[PDB]
Parts: C-alpha cells; structure tokens; sequence
C-alpha cells in the first residue's frame, strides 16, 4: 500500500508498470542528491537556509562568471546557512560546496548559403562581419576537415568548411551573429589545455576555500582528469573530480574519463550542441548506466525544469525528465538557473525533491538488484562482500535503513551502489567524508559530534545510536523497525567486515 | 552497427543501457505516430501539405473552440492537403482526423470585453468570484466571472481553485449563495477565457454536453475517424459518449482522455469500455500533484500495452517550441521516455496549432522517435508481452506472434501484412516487432485509423481487385515492396515478413526477399 | 578450473551444461548426507568404523524386522564405532541414529505357494487356508476403501488383480506366496497412523535416544501428529520425517509437510502405488517442494541397487545419484546396499564421490536466484542474516560459512539458500550435532571445549574451533575469507551477526 | 490439468518442480526416438512386429558379435516386420537400421573351448594374461588370453586391467603377470580396457572396413561409430563409406577420455553423437558420467545435431519384468537433458523382457517430455542461436513460437531431405513435428530428431505442384487423426516451400484439422 509496494513485487516490469499507484505514498527519505547552483535568487543567507530546508544536498559555484571575492562571500553565506542548523546534530544536514569550472572555451545577420571566412590571423580581432569571422583558436585547421560543420553562439548559427591561417565556410543555418559568442567544433578532437589559465587559478581558490568537489569542463579523454587531479595538487588530492561530459569526444571515450575520475555530469546544455539533441537521451541512459556498473556517481545536468525559472509550477516534459533521471540511476539531479537566477528557486528544489521521491519508490529493485549481483565481480574484498550482505538483507526483512560507519565514505559508498530500497545513514566524524556523501544514491550522511569512548566497542555502538536518533527524529523508521547495521572490527578505514540485523530502540 | 543491434543483445537492462551508442543510426522507419494539433499555424492546405511531408499521421480538431462552420473547413483543408499526394500512390501517406470534445470544462470571462487582455493579480490580494452574467465580459483583479453555475455548491472554505493551466492559485476565504472571496496564492498574469480547476472538489458537470452531443453528431456527418473524449471519470461516461456516435459511429474509435484522479481511479473499467486512452498530461498534472503524473503516464501505458489497446502521451512534450526553434533537454527526453514506457502514439497541442515553429516541432518527434524506438529492449519485452498473453485456440493471434518471432530471427526489413479491417496489423504491433508492419488495406478508413497502433504504416492500395486471387496478393504485396524501397526502409536483397490468407482469416506467414 | 567454477559463470542454464567439465575436480567438502541402513553386512563395529571412514552420516535402522535387543545391539555398535574417534574432537565426525517404523501394512495369510477369478475373503476360517481360489487379507475394511475395477497388488507388486468379500481377475499372475504385503493403488487407506508394533518401537527408539524416526506409509496431516503424539515431550526433540509411499500421501503433500521435520521420497513403494513411469515427477515435486519450505528431503530406494552384488553400479544408478542432487534432494539412502551387500562400503564410497560431483555442478547463479525470489519478505532477523550471509558467500567465494547454532536452526537457515560454500555448524549440542546432517551443506562439528567465564571469549572460541576444522579438513586455508554467524545473546534465537573474518 | 502446462506456466524452474503432477496425463505423442538393439530376444519377424508396435524407431545391430550372414538375416526380418505394415501408408511406421561397429576392442579369449563356459575367479587370487594363441581358446581360472597383440608396449607395472564392464578388476615379451583385485564369474571373449593407456588400435580395422562395406550393401541408414577418439576418426569412416555411402548419417560413439577432451572436433565432423556411457564410465571414473552426459547432450542442443544416451538405461529388465527406481528416472532425466533419442541394449537384444522395456522406454519418455520447462528452454535456444538472414530458420523459429501460442496439436512439414523438420526441431517444441516426406530414406533417418514423426507419403506426384502439396499435408493430417494426436477442430502449423526442391521452406500456416 505505501512505496509503491505493490508494483515491487511484480514478476515483470510491465506488471510493475501496471502497478504504479499515485495513491501509494512514499516514504519520508529522499535518496537522490540534489544539486543548487547559487547566485542572484539564492545568494542570501536567509534564502540559503529555505534552499537547505526545502531540499539542497549541494551548492554549486559557476566560475564561467563572477570574481574569488563574489565567490567567496557566495561560500561564507552557505556555510553561515548551513552552520546555524549545527546546534542539534540530530538534525544538522551536511551541505556540500561544488566548484564548476570556466574550462576551455572558443570565442569569436547572416544568411544562409551565403560564404563566410574563418581567419586566425590578430588583425581582425575587433573587426568581424558578415565576411571576415575572427576565432581565438589557434589550432582550428588541425583539428576540422572540408565537410566539418562550425556551430556559433550555443548553435544557434552553423557553418560548413569548404576550404581549409583560415578556413572557407558556407552559412547552413543563419541568423543574427554577435561579438565574443561561443564556438562548437562537432565530431572534432579539440586540443585546447585540459585547464585554462584561468581555470588553475580556479581551482587553486577551490582548495584555499575547501571546497568538496570539483566539476571539471569539457573533458574530453583521461590526460585531462589528470591535469585536474594535478593542479589540484597534494593539498587537494581529497577533493572530488566530476568530470563533465560535454562533447562527441568525451562519449567515445568515456571508459577512460570515467576510470580516471571520481563521477560523472552529463553536461546536457552543450552535448546537444555538440551530437544532434535528439541523442542526447542515449548518451545520457549510457552514462548513467555505466556509472552505475562502476559504483562511481553521475549527475544529470541542464533545464530539468528549465520553465520554472518564469513559472511557479514545472512543464510536463520537465517533470518527467527528472522522474525518468532518477529510474535511470542518476545519483544526483541538477539546478542551473531555476536556483541561480528565477523568480522561483525554492519551488524548484521542493518540485526535485518531490519527484525525486516518488521516482525512488517507483523504481523496479527486484531486477535492479538483481542484475546489479551479476554484473558484480567476485573479489576477496570483505567490505564488497559485506555491503552486498547488507544490501541483501535489507531486501529480505523491508528494513528502515542500512546504518554504516564510515571515515572516507568508501563503505557506505559500497553500499549504494546496491541500490537498496532502505535509505543508508552514514555515520561519519569526518566534516568532508559527510558532505561528499551527498555525490551517492541513497546516502543521508551524519557528522557526529560525540566525544571518543574510551572503549572503542563503546565508541562503535555510540556512533550507531546517533545514526538510530537521527532516523526516528527524521521519520525514516520507529522504535521496534529492523534495520541493518555495518560496523568493522578494529578502527581504520578499510576494516568494515560486520552486518546486524537490529531493532530501531 | 546500426539500430542500437550491440545494445538489442545484451542480457540484462544495465548492460543494455551501457551499451546505447549515439554513433549507432536509426533506420529510417519510424513506429510511434504523431498527433499534430490543427491551428492558425498549420490550417492552411500549403503548410498541412508540409506538416504531412514532416510526419504528420493524424489531425487533432480541438472543439473547446470554433464554430462547426470552421471545422468543416479545417477537415476540408487536411483532405485536400492528404489527396494531393495521391497521384502517386507508393507516395501516399494516409492522414486520420480526430475530434476532440470539449466536455466538462470551466472557463473564466473576458477581462475588461477583451480576449487579449491581461491583469495581475498579487499574491495575498483579494479576488471574488461571481457567476453573475453581468461580469461575463468584465472580469479585471477584483471580481472573475466562470461559467460553472454550481460551483458553490461543490467547493467549501479553504478549497484551492487554480487557473490557467493550474499556474494562478486561489484559496476559498468565505462561500456564498452565488459567490466566493478568495485570496490568491500564487498569482500572475490573468487573461481571458483561462481554464479552471477545482482539485478538491467533485465537478457535477455532464460528462457528455448539449454542446458535445452537437460535435459528435457533426464528428460522424464529417466522417472522423475517432473521438478524443475529454474528462472522461468512468465507464458510463464512455457509454454516453459510444450511444451519441450511434450506429452511424460504431466504426469510429472512441479514445478515452484521463485527466482527473476519478479517471484514474477507474482506469480499468473505462479501458475496457474504451478503444484506447489519452494520457492528458495537462490537466491531470493539476488535478493531482504533478510528481505523480509519471507514475500515472507509466500506469496507463503499461496498462494499456497489456490489454493491447492504443495509447497517446500528450501536451507539453515540446512546449518551449511554441516560441523557440529547438527544445529543451526535458523535452527531447520527455519524448523519447514516452516511446521507451511503450505509447503508441505522441502529441502536439500548441506547438503546432498556435506556435512559431510547427513544422520543426513536427520534424523533432519524428527525429526523437525513430532514435527512442532502436533503443528499446525488446529482448525483454516481446518475453513479457508473450507471456502476459494468454496462449489461445485463435489462429491469427498465434500467426501473429509467429511472424514477430521470425521478424526478430531474421531482422527483417517489414512485415507485411494484407488487412481488410486492420485486425491482423493490430495484433502483431501489440507484440512490438522492431521491424516496421507495412499494412497493406483497400480500406480507406483502415488505413487511417492504422495510425493509432505503434509500428504500423499504412497503405492504401486503390488497384482493382484482380480476378485470380495469387495475382490479386501479390499485387497487393509488391505494392508494399515498391513503397517500403521508395521510403527507403529496406532494398532488393533484404528478407521482409509477409502475412496474408491462405484462401480467398490472416493465417499464413511467408519470408520472402526484397525483389 | 576447478569446482566447474567456468560452468558457474555461465549466462544460462544450457551454456552451464556446455561447460561441465570432467577434468574440473572438486573441493574436498561433501554436502549431501549420506544415509546408511544397518544390517548383517555393515553392523559390526569394525564395519562401522569403516563405513563412517567412508562417509555414512545418519545410521538407518530398519524396523519392519529385527528384534529390541537386535537393534538395541546395532545402535551401541554404531556409538562405539562413532566415539572411537571421538579423541581428535577437531577430526571427530557426528553420525546421527535413525529409526525407520514397519508401519501400517495389509497382509495375505498362510497357504494351506501357488500359481483367472480370485477371491479374496476377511473370513478368519481362510486365514491359514489360502489358495488359488480363495486368499484372506487382515485389512478389514478393505471394502470401504475400494470399488470394482480398483486395482490390488500383492507381494512387492508382483502379483496385480482387479476387482466383507472381493471377487478379483488375475491381471497379473505369478507364485503367490504366505504372509505377503499388499498394495492397493489410489486407495485411501484407513489403517491407523501408527500400528501396535510401531507404537512399542517409538517408545524404544525414545529409550534409545535416536535422533529422528522415519515414518513409514504418511498419507495425511493428521498421521504426522499421532507419531508426534506417541513421541511425546521425552521425545519432543526426536526429527520427524514422513515418508511418502502412495497417492493419498503425494496428493496431501502440502499438509504432510507442514507438520513433518522433512520428507522421505520413498520410491519403492510409491512406484507400486502409482505407475512406475511417474516417480520421477513425484520426486521432483516433493524435492522442489522441501527446498521452498527450507525443509530437508531425502531421496531413497534403488539408488546403488546393483551394487549388492557388484563391485561397480550401473550407469543408470550413477546418473539416479547425481540428479537426486541436481533435484535439490539434502539427503541420498542407501537400503540392500549397505544392508545385506556383499560391497557395503564401495556403495558408500560411490554416493560420496557421486555427491560431491554433482555439488560442484549445479548451477548457483539460478538457484540462488530463484530462492531469494521466492523467498518471503518477513520481519525475522535470523532470516535476513542468513541470507545476506549467503549473498556475502557467493561474493567473496568464501571458504564456508560458520554457523554458531544451539538447536541446528540458524544453520538450517542458511541451508535452505543453497551457498556453494560448506556449512561449519559449530554447536555443543550432540542431538543437534547429530541431526544437522539432514541439510544440504552442513558440516556439523561438535565442540567440547570448557564455556568460558566471559560470553565474548566463549564466542570466539568456538568460531576458531571451526577454523581449525576447516584447516585440518583442507576446507580453506590461513588468509582465505570466511563468513562467520553468531548472535547478540546466548541461548537460542538471537543469530543476528555477519561478518566476512580472514581465516588466522 | 494435463500435460504438466500448470508446471508449464510457471515463473521459476523451482515452481515449475513444484508444480509436476502425477495426475497431468501427458498427450498421445512420444517424441523421443527409442534406438533398439536387436539380437536373439527380439530378432523373430514375430517379435519385431511387436517391438514396432510397442515403439522401436530404430533397429541397432552390434557388430562386435555375429557374422555378416547373421546380420543380413536379422536386417531381413527387421524390414519383414516393418512392410508388413505398408498397405495403410497412414498408419506405416518408418523403421531405422542402424550399425554399430566393433572399432578397437580388446576382447579376451574363449573360457576352456566354449563361448558360454565360465570360470568363478576367487578374490585374492593370481591370474596370468599371455597373447599366445595357443590359448586363445583354452582360458580358465590362471590363464587369460587377449587379443591386443601390441598390449605389453602401452601398459606398465601397477597398471589396472578391467574385464567384463570392469566388474572384473586386475593389477599388473607377450605376457603379464596379475592379482585379481576385483572377482567374480570370468566368462568368454570380454571386453577388456586399459583406462591409463593410450591404445594404440586403428580407427578402422581390417574388420570394421569389412562391416561398413556390408552396410552399404545392405542400404543401412547409420553408422554409430565406436570409440571415436578425435575428428580424423570420422573423417576415415566418411571416407571409408566413401561416395556410395555419402547419405548414411555417421553418429560418433564417445566412449573414453580423449573422445570427451576433443568432443568440440568430433562433433564438427559428424552427423550425431552417442554418449556411450558403458565403456566411457570405465575409461573415466564412473562419477564422473553424469557430467560427460550433460555437457555432451547440451552441446549437441546447441549445434542442432541428433544426441543418443546409450547403455543400462533400463538393465535390471534384461532379468525382471519391471525396472528400478534409478532406471526409470535415468530415462526421465536423459530426456530432461535434452538427447534425442535413448537405447536399449541388452535389455532388447538377449533379455526376457524385450517388449515391456520398449513398452517402459515409451512411457517415461512421454511423461517426461511433458515435464520439460520449455518456457526456458526456448528462451535460451532463441539466444544461443547465431542470428542468420537465413529465410528457411526463420521460418521454423515462426513455427515453434506459434506452435506455443496455440498448444497445436502438431507441427506438419514437408521435407525431401529431412532439413527443414531438423530444423523445426532443433527449437524444441512442445507439439509433435509429422515430417511428410516421398524419400523412404529420409523417412527413417529422421528418427534421430526428437520430435520428429516421419510419415512415407506413396501417392504419385500430382502435375499441379500446388494441389502435391496440398495432397501431403492431408496426408499428415490423416496420419495425426489416425494416431489421436489430433481431432477435427484442433489447431495444427504447416511448414511448406514456395516451389520445388530442397531449400525453399519458407510459408507458415496455423490451420484447423478438416
């Protein structure tokens, strides 16, 4: 009768499907990250806390525009909002920083078949028209062919090359071109920097603020996870890069970016750009797929609920678009100007957290789980082994939660690559470790606060009880629910061996 | 290669999904039809002509507005723009109409006598609602005439009334005998003539009008060829809306609009008295909260999938192409989401009636469509479809699955299949062949309403019947041959599915080649 | 490449027989009990030893003949033979006492043999007075129970005939010999749940302190109760497993196993009782029945029966063994072979080398699958642990899975699912040690050790006992992992505790 | 309520046993072929005619014993038996003949001058093996001679010997020297294996060329070919049969240790195999069969060719008029399996019972068909399929998932060559495949296939081709009303080609019975 439990007990997903009752509630716990990009509408500290009440998991800071000192008074506020929920643990929610970088970019009526010339050369820099186009890619005959089409202004306006200092194009689609708009190469191998100059800076004032992860643009292969990873540096090496998947390059090869990184974003805005927007939907469903496969998390990015930004309520397309995010398996959902910019941020992140909810309950776990165990290498790992006990046993018994103790994070990130129904609280006394878990499917992250027990067994089942107070005063399970409790024998990361079956006290 | 085939082989969904390749290219078939909203922007013969050329399958009427006089003209329109391809027949492309009622709707009035007009209204700001005829034409920020004469009786305080496509947002302060004060909620901009509605409350409007048994009498003089009934709550709804067709109009279909929880609530009985359903995404995402509109679009399709019944998903697929020249990313995914829940059919509304850009939205369905439908799992579903299915003593049911298994063995350009009353067609599209079913019909309505059942194409074959039975089968066959070669979904050489009669009951199922 | 670890990765069930592979030899570990009846060839002590030695888990001793004091001398020979290995508790294996009731049965009377119309009479004047044309039975109401045209076989089914006197047509003809049982097929049998004879006997088996009765001819719910009944609370803990021996019995399953411990497929008769060619479906069946009830089920009858007279069995009977175990069957039986044979413990030796084949061979990936599936989702937190223990198993490959358990029940619980990985039930109970060998996987070891003042320390003690059983009996080895389930209290009840511990 | 298709639906292979029923009587069909050797039990035109009737498919006869005018007149009786039922074509039964052949045997000699003479060996006692012919007929209870002339080279000392389907256990310039490790009666000319040796024999003796050359004169319709050790095996035996013999369907017997290593290659190369599970069970470890079994009979499902599971299926009733329990489920659980077709042996060819083991053969292996979780079955058959733009495939895939659909009473199919019912019946279907053919030869090698009924069709042909193919499909209706597979009114699928000749399969009809 209630999360849609019916509908999980069907032998086939169609049955499933027939199942699905918008009168079967869901429960409390929403397990999907939501992502808040910040900026005029919800820059305050007091909007930034109904930001975090209404559902924000993770603030993210666009540096394609504004300043370190705009910046960083854009972090004090949200750690101001964030810290004046602080003075009861029990209820305190972690809230993570997100820096997005600039990354490399292109920059510069027009009727279509008509010719335009594309030129390197400096004179034209202030002098483009109707004839003569000026490009700051140095590079831009290297890397196009005759045939290679130019999109110009977010692809509003395309060109095709017909001769290639320059390159002879003609108009395929035209319209009203403008000073200093952005260039997409299709198909192309752009060789641009991993970073740009101003992106090192960037990320360098990432790491003065500490902030928790990094979403790297327009990543193309692994070489430029790396570059990343290597400006960030030692004193950074705990930040976590989310690789923005942008172009026809970065899908090719997205094994290698996903292997070198620590998540993915499926930046939609710009791969519709670059791969015609009707594939757009492939890409993502195999993103998201293979994210899933390798336990890491993915983002799904870009207008999710795009008319919210005039209007009070969202389209239909939209809501379905982040309903349909969360079935794939998108760890987190995203956004962009609806929270940065609209008339209407708060009603866009309760509209996130309401889909994002009834999604959950919707989804098909009896096959889900199923094919994830198969799919699943046997390792000697004893906390894979643990967490897919864990995952199991919470299926058997329809437990109130999966309560892990974690450090890094790593064994509650074991975990919800399982997808279990049973939201994981994951007790940590790590600041970085509780707002990173936000990045995982299914994880509501604690930072405990309780001194050390001077007997480490004390210490454990001190830490557990946390996690018990946290859920019944979240409404997630009562006194007498069963739950799923992991724990490890000796201190460390890397221990995590113990699950038991417990009931809520 | 092509057609997602790598993806079409993996043995579990995960790995199907990881496998899905945007480098991997359609074939040019596409199975869902499109439903295109008939407007000012698309009403002229010159550009239904290019709707048709775009992907245009069926012609939506919406009778919320116009006189019987307009619509005549319309219809008129549509079959001159339909039959001016008919000089070459391999070119044809049949084009069904579709009468969509208005049915128990409430409207506000004119704001200040004007139908452009606007107010805003200010949240926290007082608005009463009247239903004195005296402020039909004026209503402004302080007094909103409707036309729902009882609704005082079916709303209390603390009742919320939203208008406008549930964007403005109202809240009862104080009832009375022919009036209510209100506070609004969320405001905006008011205009004129805006749609009403009453979440809470139990509407006791007709389901079936003075003014709808009008159009439906005038839908059968005009020859439609089905019904969108709109606000249908329950069987008998559908039954009042079967009884006005009449004898007359038993060959129409009657679609069945879900758009309110009643109808939701009694899905099934109303499936079952229906020929198909509308998920009517519009009024139903306010009706009910509209997070669970999904769950509602997924319910019915699935539903509708399992009693092998057409579905239509609608209304806002592609709403930010009313004003711009490509859609959002919600959009494009919203779209090819409806192909991959199993909707037979997808839906314009004022993307292509009142929009900049009717054709490109047109263009963009067919576009996302034939991309979705290459993505599907039908390893998985053709196994749940065939299980689901009762195993039956019927003759054509078990000639159908036969001729999808043998589509899937050799992935067959076609199957082909000779239907008379487009029975045969229908029960091999509800097994969800990937090959696209050529329905070869002499029936001129068969073949227009063939659009409602994903995976078929229709053909018209006009050639008189020919007098040695084999000959009359295999002009009838190489008819669908020429068309499928000129439409480019298969060439000489390539193995296609042909299902016919054995003897002058479709029975017989032959793999033949491409000649 | 070994274990028919490439068949196990197998997308589906046909690849999985493709890649069964004669030169992938098995782990050492045997899950499949092995029981044994006792007789004239196998019942000395010196025997005995060698017959524990060769795998025999649960001694069957087999009351349709053989005096008290017979079987009384049995079972102290198999204790001895059982306790002389008892030093070594790390080596030492439980053998288990069954007790197999003569049952309910019709019987002929005395000729004066004898080689159609056939009477058959309940006049006690023809009780010694049998022939050709008259032949009493001591069922009484064998006329309630049958109908003209009903079928009646006697001796063994070697002799048929179709139908307070029955006038019978000899379809079937033969020597009709004195004091032979009778079958009558379709028949709802009226016969006491329990004879005067078993009624002795049970309480005998009570005195002797067996581990579990087999009780003959259960055709209905209600036969299980008035053996619990005759049991009674000294026997309150005594397993009871209902044998299956006609079609009131197959058709009242479902009942019958609710109330039973476990089943015995008992084809003998059951193939007397229905048409031969049909046993098959009854034993796949009740197999498939008792693994979804997590109950243990026991396959019997014929299995080896060449072996009585020779060294090697046929390839029919090697084939029966292994799809027994294929079946899902905990436990295989061996009668004649072990009884009377001239190669008892050759037809031991084969069950265990048989067993232990085809364990390796079944296809887990859809077993594992298909029990989880059809597992109910209930509240029960030694259920969840066992599962999730299972789940824990298959991932990580583990050498076993070590069970602390009192009465056997947590152990069962893991049994049901199925892992591939040997159970280690490690318990201080003896009854409980003896019995777990009626479920598919469990090792039963039973620890001697002292209880340690501190609960924690008792714990571990135990968990490192299986370790070291684990090590001497080549289950795993120092640094390989183990699954390891114990519970929050002492006493039975409280298994709530997974972990994944390296073995030290 | 019949045919197990309450266990059919189920979701799980578990619910699917659970659901097995003693009281879903199967249908009339048995599709199982039932090979069995004939011999002096069953070798009487009296006898054959009742074994036909009881169901034998397909006539063995073991040339490891018997003379060539021994084997003529029993090939004589079998064809005797079989036309005595010509004059009714819808009611004939086609009938195989099948040799199998001696291939390298090691056989000991005769027991103190007498084929039948026996000796009882002691346990513990010494016996002595010499290749002296002068005691080629004068063995006994300390001397045994032996035919393998080459023995001493492959053996060595501690090497085990095994007589007599190695119920007969020893340990070791022309002789040895041995102690009996395993006793009993020691009769004569037994077969003798060495199951840690490489046997050093030819492929085809001068004997077996002898034997084939007389089946080719004798118009048998198989080889079973014994103790293949790898595809050049077969390949000498195809080439030995040679042009005349091009058309008889050479099955390859595996039998050893190295025939189960190089399975993949001897399939390739032959037209069926045998699990010959007597000897293979002693060159292997006898636990060890049942794995061989499987793996052999799923590979054959997975290329679509004839497997035959051989040997003891029924062996108690060479003595006693019923079977045992092991017996009747090794029958049930070769056909689970998925081979094609099972044998009888000694059970038919010496025994006292030879009519109630074809007769108990019969009903298992209807019983269990019943039993077959097709629903999987299937499922995995249509993966495992390499996808094919292959018209003929597509149409028989059409066929079995129709046949599904509809619960048809049968599946009726043209063939000249037998192919396009082969075809059919690699998909496994539920419904009987009647396999309507004109060639008399295809008709009987057709018995191969699991499922498929052939029926001989001897009407003429007709000038319209259309109305020939018509007149055929009558005749297979007329032959499944005649054998209750099927009654007016029921469903039935109909396989047909769009013109002459082989290659053509291509229409699928789903017609009413007349």
């Amino acid at each position: 009768q209630t999360q849609q439990l019916h509908a999980a007990m069907a032998d086939t997903f169609l049955e499933h499907m027939c199942r699905l009752d918008i009168d079967s509630p869901p429960i409390t716990a929403r397990n999907t990250g939501i992502i808040c990009t910040i900026g005029p509408a919800s820059r305050s500290v007091e909007t930034l806390k109904e930001m975090i009440k209404s559902g924000m998991n993770v603030a993210r800071l666009n540096f394609s525009h504004g300043t370190h000192e705009y910046h960083a008074e854009t972090i004090k506020n949200v750690r101001t909002a964030t810290e004046s929920f602080a003075s009861d643990p029990i209820l305190y929610r972690p809230v993570a920083v997100a820096l997005d970088t600039k990354g490399p970019e292109i920059r510069t009526e027009l009727k279509k078949g008509a010719t335009l010339k594309i030129t390197l050369d400096n004179a034209y820099m202030e002098k483009c028209d109707e004839n003569i186009l000026w490009l700051d890619y140095k590079n831009i005959c290297k890397v196009v062919e005759v045939g290679s089409k130019i999109y110009v202004d977010d692809g509003l306006i395309s060109l095709q090359v017909k001769q290639k200092d320059f390159l002879v194009t003609e108009v395929e689609n035209g319209g009203s071109l403008g000073s200093k708009k952005g260039v997409n190469l299709p198909g192309a191998a752009v060789d641009l920097p991993a970073v740009s100059e101003k992106d090192i800076q960037d990320l360098k004032f990432g790491v003065e603020q500490d902030v928790d992860m990094v979403f790297a643009s327009f990543i193309r292969k692994a070489s430029d996870v790396h570059e990343v990873r290597k400006v960030l540096g030692e004193k950074g090496k705990n930040i976590k890069i989310i690789s923005k998947i942008e172009n026809h390059e970065g899908v090719r090869r997205f094994d290698e970016i996903l292997e070198a990184s620590d998540g993915i974003m499926v930046a939609r805005g710009d791969l519709g750009i670059e791969i015609p927007a009707e594939k757009v939907f492939l890409a993502q469903k195999m993103m998201i797929g293979r994210c899933n496969r390798a336990g890491k998390p993915v983002i799904c990015a870009t207008q999710m609920l795009e008319s919210m930004i005039k209007k009070p309520r969202p389209t239909r397309a939209e809501g379905s678009d982040v309903a349909n995010a969360v079935l794939d398996g998108a760890d987190c959902i995203m956004l962009s100007g609806e929270t940065a910019k609209g008339d209407y941020p708060l009603e866009a992140v309760r509209m996130q957290h309401l889909i994002a909810r009834e999604a959950e309950a919707a989804i098909y776990h009896l096959q889900l789980f199923e094919e994830l165990r198969r799919l699943a290498p046997i390792t000697s790992d004893p906390t894979e082994a643990t967490a897919v006990g864990a995952v199991e046993a919470s299926f058997k018994c329809c437990s109130g939660a999966i309560i892990v103790l974690t450090k890094s994070g790593r064994s509650a990130h074991q975990v919800a690559r399982y997808r279990p129904r049973a939201p994981i609280i994951a007790v940590t006394r790590n600041p970085q470790t509780a707002r990173q878990a936000h990045l995982y499917r299914g994880i509501f992250p604690v930072l405990c606060k309780d001194p050390v027990q001077e007997a480490w067994a004390e210490d454990v089942d001190l830490r557990v009880n946390f996690a018990m107070n946290v859920g019944k005063a979240r409404g997630f399970f009562k006194k007498g629910d069963v739950v799923i409790v992991l724990t490890g024998w000796r201190p460390g990361s890397g221990f995590t061996n113990t699950m038991r079956v417990v009931p809520v006290p």
